[PDB]
């Protein structure tokens, strides 16, 4: 599987939404599970899920990396409201244009608040949830807040280059020896083909902050089965919103990982794709 | 399988233990794991694994449930020094006993304590190493000590009665609706026919206090690949324990139930069985 | 002071309250603070703040130990709201009565809910606002639920007994010491005098359960320099929720007692005392 | 009192110091209070307690602002031994130099770590012990290591400029309105005097890293009455380790200031100083 044999686009209509254009890609041909990225500068479903959409095509799954809006390939957007909503609206989009019924959703930080918000809103169209360090969900019990890595997040939007686009990276990953040459390299392409989506994150950031993204409230409305992950290591979302996730949740269990910042799909690949598949299968 | 006919005995000698007559169960032929019961009036090693014992004998596993020292059908003792370690110097008379090389450890409370002694004593003859909810690792960050459980073991302790066992089994459980006659009868049982036990784990207890199980300095020496589980709602040992093993062991996971007391391995046999043997096959 | 001495009668009007009779007990004649107690069977003013009533008001305030509705010589209640805000209502009404223009509010439990309550609805009517562990804000990060004390609590509303009553004063006091004859016949006798605040009690938490006291949402809203207490082996309101008073509300701080479980202000009464007159003097 | 007027020098021999240089400020003249600063470049005794100094002399107290070894203008040092124990060490050979039979102690962060150190090795010496922001006491049970603070101030270290150490500063302090141009070039003007102190801090980094440092294990023998600060907002030393330091020193209690970073002393001048004075006279 490449980036480029399982690109598609589809033009979604969906609340505000009208003919806006949306990116994903897509391998398989089984039950779907759509993948839903972070929110850092460069972003996208196939660099987020690279180590993930192989084996879940192998496990039986039809695997969709989607594209938010104002992110990679989909289009340009500036928001009013909370990501995670809008994010959710066009989950929907995508969902109804290719007469999925009901999708599994597997979301990282801004992609987790995006699953959260669909199956608040949509609970009739999502399977089984897996929150991989969702973002948004309020204050700290012990971080800081910004916490180190948004704060990172925000510089690189503000003022993007190569340099601090590594430094962020090297705050996201625990081993540092998974920044090559050309992963560095591909984030700061994503960056550079779209410097708009920069500006209009911004933009969003000022009309929408991320205390609107705050859904905490609501969470004992979530009637799916929920499988929340997260690195022991992440200076982005910090590790008691596992805790929060998991007191609120009806049913819901929680993996945490050692030696593992934001992305567990990437730096514990195969134990990640492991535990998600047999939640899909068996839960 | 039944508690009958698996039932065996074998005498040990190690360190202190001279002639010390052990009963375990045992099932299946492959890869030997050893599980190691809790701390309660009444505990043992079927009744602590009576839903796991079959999955993993059908999994391919040699699955040994052992009494250790004081408790059910071994043999009586009083302690001097911490149950951890002795209990652990008795899992190795027995593995020696029964030329078994290396052993996959599980241990619930108590039994996670002695499989943490194991593993700092006796690093060449452990596999991997499952801890679920082990006791004694020094104080909490939340919770006031000695937790509400364990006040209750100690009641039960000093004063054996029916109605304080059924007290202390609703403590234990967060779905209060396992409690069968069966399993109520059955505990009390194993207390009846025992009542040495019970005195002697008094004495031990003055000799010995829950402070010298504490070994937290030396958990950085444990090479063993780990696996720590933990019931969200565990009233005998703090969920902040969960994160100090996950902090200070080299290579462990953490994985936490919902709507779980102590023993995740019965309130949630299924999957609490799928994933200690998807770890055992392939971590 | 004596109880006696200080005791006093005012009959409120305010919202659902028509000529209800509210009890407290008052000394001194400087500026206000109104102290608010626990929700535990035969709870009361001046029982709650025994220990610290002299010294307030040898600092120059006056104090006011209030009996909340549905408690000791205050007229019974069944309750189909949350008590916090039913119990804020109630303080108004008698601020109205007797001409206090603003109050500063010191609330244990549940009146720590009520005092946070009243600090929402009634902003320009509070001074300053001492918490002491406050109950019904939701669940713990740490702590399962009902947490120990509670379940002892409810025990005793539903099964009143001078053997049961002890049991819960041993959980309420990290010092067994403190609990003398005196006192424990003392609380004894205001359970055994109204029998019907008990009965109350549990018809009112069946129409309005703890989950309906939490006002974490409306935190941000609070404008009083706020103080926060705990005693660090509190068994009955988890420690966490400190915490959480400290991150959401504007202008806090956290003063935290070890070897102190719900009653700071009786344990550890005169570095209670000098702390609280500090900060009502000088913050 | 100004810098120049309080500062002097005292030669020490305590241990492997031989006529070693120690410079500190004093004013007052009542019982001694010894403040211990951070370890970050360009550290020194009366820049990290300039809001301090006064009021505690005001109280009554003779305040001893000390540089440790290795900072600002007390003897260039490489240390090959964790930096707590050694300060600890230069802190007893100055109190023999001095005449000073008993001190209380104040320490914020690495200071913190030589106030624990002293009262663990010199019992009979220390009065009262105040602890601010402690560091080195091991792993946190929420923040990732090492803290954002800490790899700042390493930076600083390798790397020392005047857009760094603004960095620094903006990390140190909740409110970024108290770096003022005085302030940093102050400082920078610290870092730019003494550029050995720079490399050797590193070099003993090198011999001694921060695990060295944690005496977590000897904190049940500290017998000095402690209060423990903190900062909320604590980038550099997490806000569990002040739990821990609850949980596991005899007679402590814990002050935790909102909108606050490292430095309550500075950004909480007045509440840090009455409650320190507080505890000084009564506890
Ligand atoms: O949602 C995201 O942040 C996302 O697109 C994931 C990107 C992974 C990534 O850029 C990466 C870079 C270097 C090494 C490993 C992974
Ligand atoms: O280690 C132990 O505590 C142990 O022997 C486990 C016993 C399980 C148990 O007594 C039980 C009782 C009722 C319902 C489910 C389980
Ligand atoms: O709000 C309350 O729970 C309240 O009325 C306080 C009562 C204190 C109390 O009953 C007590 C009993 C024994 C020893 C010390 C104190
Ligand atoms: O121990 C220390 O880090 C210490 O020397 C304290 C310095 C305070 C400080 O540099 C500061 C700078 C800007 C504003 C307020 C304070």
């Amino acid at each position: 599987l490449t980036e480029s044999s399982t690109s598609k686009f589809v033009k979604i209509n969906e609340k505000g939404f009208s003919d806006f254009n949306i990116h994903y890609n897509e391998a398989g041909n089984g039950e779907t599970v759509i993948m839903l990225h972070g929110g850092g500068p460069g972003a996208g479903g196939w660099s987020n899920y690279y180590r993930n959409v192989g084996p879940f095509v192998d496990a039986g799954y039809r695997v969709i990396l989607k594209d938010s809006p104002g992110f990679n390939k989909s289009d340009a957007v500036v928001m009013d409201e909370q990501r995670g909503l809008v994010n959710a609206r066009a989950v929907k989009g995508l969902m109804d244009a290719l007469d999925i019924d009901r999708a599994h959703l597997v979301g990282n930080s801004m992609g987790g608040a995006t699953a959260l918000n669909f199956a608040l809103e949509y609970p009739d169209r999502i399977g089984k949830l897996i929150l991989m360090g969702p973002g948004g969900l309020g204050p700290s019990m012990f971080a800081p807040m910004p916490m180190e890595g948004i704060k990172l997040l925000f510089k690189l939007y503000a003022e993007p280059s190569y340099e601090t686009l590594k430094q962020m990276l090297q705050v996201f990953l625990y081993d540092q020896s998974l920044i090559t040459e050309e992963l560095l390299q591909g984030r700061w392409e994503a960056i550079q083909r779209q410097p708009e989506h920069l500006k209009n994150f911004l933009i969003s950031a000022q009309k929408a902050p991320l205390s609107t993204w705050d859904v905490t409230a609501r969470l004992g409305e979530i009637k799916a089965k929920t499988f929340i992950t997260w690195g022991r290591d992440d200076r982005f979302v910090p590790l008691d919103h596992g805790l929060k996730l998991l007191w609120n949740i009806d049913d819901a269990r929680l993996h945490v990982f050692s030696k593992c910042g934001q992305w567990a799909q990437w730096e514990h690949a195969d134990e990640f794709n492991r535990l998600v598949i047999d939640f899909l299968r068996h839960a």
